[PDB]
């Protein structure tokens, strides 16, 4: 089912009192669907909207999530609900374990009767102090809570260090048949992130090219070999949940990189979701509702 997706980034994963540059709109889902995408990933920073007692998600904000999820699902889109930018659990995971479990208890109970096309992604890009031994422990507990009401909804988990390929070997695959494993790919970092302010240490890079040389193509293929081999041994489908290039990158390289990465994902039966619809990595004009044909052609022929 899942194949061609796109992230609505820098939107609902913003901090609670500083919204970012993309305002979620139902028209997005109409244009996402009409462009040929079958999946939409929705980052949501639920952690910024909780009772800080039972960790009750702000009902007003939760009704907003109902708004967009319902609309997207009603357009026959696969919706990945993604717990994004849970920052404090990365700093002090043991202090925020319970808040993490209760957050997902509410999501699982509130959407238990929703269409199969709604997918749960537990925790985007674990990092810092939420290392694998703790990450695995929390994922197992969260999956057992969700399964009490959603025995069969697809659940997406990812490895430590920003969903990094190199940490798949530490990810414990749950003994659950409805679980997708996700990695993110932005290699090389300096090319993909160049000029983006939301990327610490990459805002001042300039004019870095990706020409698809033989060693550049060999590198990309070798990295995807690692994920496929790991996926083959553990019997799990792989979701390239994030990949993309900033708008500041040279046009030709940006298109070639996105084309090559998308092609590698499909060649190995990876589902994928382009990183970002209308922001600094965007390929879509939120004001006009028009697509960047150059990059869109790289994703969907
Ligand atoms: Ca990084």
């Amino acid at each position: 089912k899942m194949k061609r997706g796109i992230n609505i980034g820098n939107a609902l994963e913003s901090p609670k009192d500083f919204p970012w540059d993309v305002k979620m709109s139902n028209k997005f889902f109409d244009d996402i669907k009409d462009a040929g995408f079958d999946t939409v990933r929705i980052p949501v920073r639920f952690s910024d909207y909780t009772s800080d007692d039972n960790f009750k998600i702000d009902e007003d904000f939760f009704k907003k999530i109902d708004k967009y999820v319902d609309y997207a699902l009603d357009k026959d889109l696969i919706v990945v609900l993604d717990l994004h930018h849970f920052e404090e659990i990365m700093k002090e995971p043991r202090v925020h374990k319970e808040k993490f479990l209760k957050i997902w208890q509410q999501i699982a109970n509130r959407y238990q009767k929703y269409d199969k096309k709604l997918v749960f992604e537990l925790l985007n890009e674990p990092k810092e102090n939420l290392y694998s031994q703790l990450l695995n422990e929390y994922i197992e507990e969260a999956i057992k809570i969700i399964r009490k009401t959603n025995p069969k909804r697809t659940i997406i988990v990812g490895p430590y260090n920003f969903y990094q390929i190199d940490y798949l070997n530490e990810l414990n695959i749950p003994k659950d048949s409805n679980i997708v494993v996700s990695f993110h790919y932005y290699e090389p970092n300096d090319f993909a992130f160049q000029g983006n302010i939301y990327h610490k240490g990459f805002e001042h890079l300039s004019n870095i090219t990706w020409e698809g040389t033989n060693e550049q193509m060999d590198y990309l293929k070798k990295r995807f070999d690692t994920v496929e081999n790991w996926a083959n041994k553990n019997n799990v489908k792989i979701f390239l949940g994030e990949f993309g290039v900033t708008k500041e990158a040279p046009e030709t390289s940006r298109r070639a990189w996105v084309k090559a990465v998308r092609e590698e994902a499909e060649k190995r039966n990876f589902s994928w979701a382009y990183w970002e619809l209308a922001s600094g990595f965007g390929i879509y004009n939120q004001i006009e509702g028009t697509w960047d044909r150059d990059i869109l052609s790289a994703l969907i022929e």
